[PDB]
């Protein structure tokens, strides 16, 4: 009728929105849809660990002691040219402070 005769909009069609003004935005996502998580940052490593002090593990800055030894390992027993278990005469006795007479295991160890 009169106000709508030959101005017809309508627009209320379910499909499209109308609300975004159609006016696309081809991106509008800043992060160009690169990866958009991308820049989270959790740990991508921004220098290498976070200190290195001795950088690749240097432990001989200049306090080698020793004395307790524990550097060629060997796990298997001990010693590996004369032996013991090949006679055992340890003639070297004047080891005391061992208990060894109730060294016969029993229950007591």
């Amino acid at each position: 009728g009169p106000l709508g005769s030959t101005s017809l909009v309508q627009g209320l069609t379910p499909p499209p929105d109308f609300n975004q003004c159609l006016k696309n935005s081809p991106d509008e996502k800043f992060f160009s849809d690169f990866s958009n998580n991308m820049g989270s940052r959790k740990n991508p490593d921004p220098l290498a660990t976070e200190e290195v002090p001795n950088q690749e593990q240097i432990p001989e800055e200049g306090f080698i002691h020793t004395q307790y030894g524990q550097k060629p390992e060997q796990p298997s027993g001990a010693s590996a040219g004369h032996r013991f278990p090949q006679g055992y005469h340890s003639d070297k006795r004047r080891l005391s402070k061992a208990s060894s007479k109730a060294r016969s295991d029993d229950l007591s160890v």
